[PDB]
């Protein structure tokens, strides 16, 4: 596949500046074992366990990291954090408590250490393993996906909060385009697969095919910005917001609104693969879909020109 050759090459280049370095890894693995040491200064009985973009190795540079306490417990984790030289936040009898560290006066983690520690979340654990073993399975889906969430951030249609669509949002539309739409697909569908066996977690069923040496290479050759441009396509052109859902339950990929009863958050409807009642599109506004769709298009046209040489820089610039 030689059709993207002067795309990919651009796309590595970014790739390489944009992630994770060894050095920004091992100060994140290392603040984790610090934080460790601590929960087990409050009970045996709890575990610290990371999850996220840095343990499936999704993650960009300056990555907040996202924690994990399993076995309240919360309020002394975090009054024995203060002590230990931490600054954070945390309200106590909350419904979802998190323990939000900003800072580090102490053990080095730096003045901007960020860490956000939540409580028992065993399907995001979940989850991240899902991602994590789709990221071994194929060396072109971590930078796919980096370059696919700095595009997101650097176009301000990465804001949850205020309208538009999560990370993990984004990693999700990456998968099912990767998975249900491109032709060869890059990736079975491991949820699905005759192998896998149910895994009853807190309610939902977190079972996939997991021996991933028993699964072959892709019959997809691809090159990686020959996968970009058809993702930007599928999202600007072809995937039909209104009425279908992104879904990792269904072997063609197919699945309405209609038939989820997801109609009256579900403009723009991304099924979790293993907590299916839980929408993470449920973010996303009219507004906020209107430019998430402005994008792809703009992304999709610059990428189809014809001219050359094209100007792939504007892919990654602000607004
Ligand atoms: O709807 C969601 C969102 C997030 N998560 C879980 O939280 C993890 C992180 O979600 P994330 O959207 O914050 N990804 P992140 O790499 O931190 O980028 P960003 O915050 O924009 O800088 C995900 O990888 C999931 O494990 C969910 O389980 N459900
Ligand atoms: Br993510
Ligand atoms: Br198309
Ligand atoms: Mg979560």
């Amino acid at each position: 596949d030689m059709s993207h050759k002067e795309f990919t090459k651009f796309c590595y280049e970014v790739y390489n500046e944009i992630k994770i370095s060894d050095k920004e890894f091992k100060e994140k693995r290392a603040a984790l074992d610090t934080l460790r040491l601590c929960l087990k200064r409050i009970s045996p009985d709890a575990e610290l366990v990371a999850f996220g973009s840095l343990e499936s190795g999704l993650a960009l540079k300056n990555s907040d990291m996202d924690l994990c306490v399993l076995m309240t417990i919360a309020l002394q984790f975090y009054e024995e954090l203060i002590a230990e030289g931490f600054e954070g936040k945390f309200l106590q009898r909350a419904r979802i408590p998190i323990i939000k560290l900003t800072s580090d006066t102490k053990n080095g983690f730096g003045a901007s250490f960020q860490c956000a520690i939540g409580f028992n979340n065993r399907l995001a654990i979940h989850n991240t393993l899902l991602l994590s073993s789709y990221t071994k399975l194929d060396a072109r889906l971590k930078p796919m996906v980096l370059l696919v969430k700095h595009w997101a951030k650097r176009k301000q249609i990465n804001s949850p909060y205020f309208g538009t669509l999560s990370s993990y949002g984004y990693v999700l539309m990456v998968l099912y385009y990767l998975i249900h739409v491109i032709k060869p697909p890059v990736f079975p569908n491991l949820l699905l697969s005759p192998l896998k066996q149910e895994k009853i977690v807190d309610g939902f069923d977190v079972g996939f095919d997991d021996k991933l040496e028993d699964i072959p290479p892709s019959q997809n050759y691809s090159s990686l910005g020959s996968l970009l441009h058809g993702f930007f396509r599928f999202y600007a052109y072809k995937f039909e917001p209104r009425e279908k859902v992104v879904t990792f339950r269904r072997p063609d990929g197919y699945l309405t609104k209609q038939e989820k009863g997801w109609t009256s958050r579900y403009i723009l409807a991304i099924e979790d693969p293993f907590e299916i009642s839980h929408n993470v599109g449920r973010t996303v506004s009219s507004s906020g879909l209107y430019r998430i769709r402005g994008e792809f298009m703009a992304a999709s046209r610059l990428l189809n020109s014809r001219s050359y040489p094209i100007p792939y820089d504007s892919l990654f610039e602000e607004a």
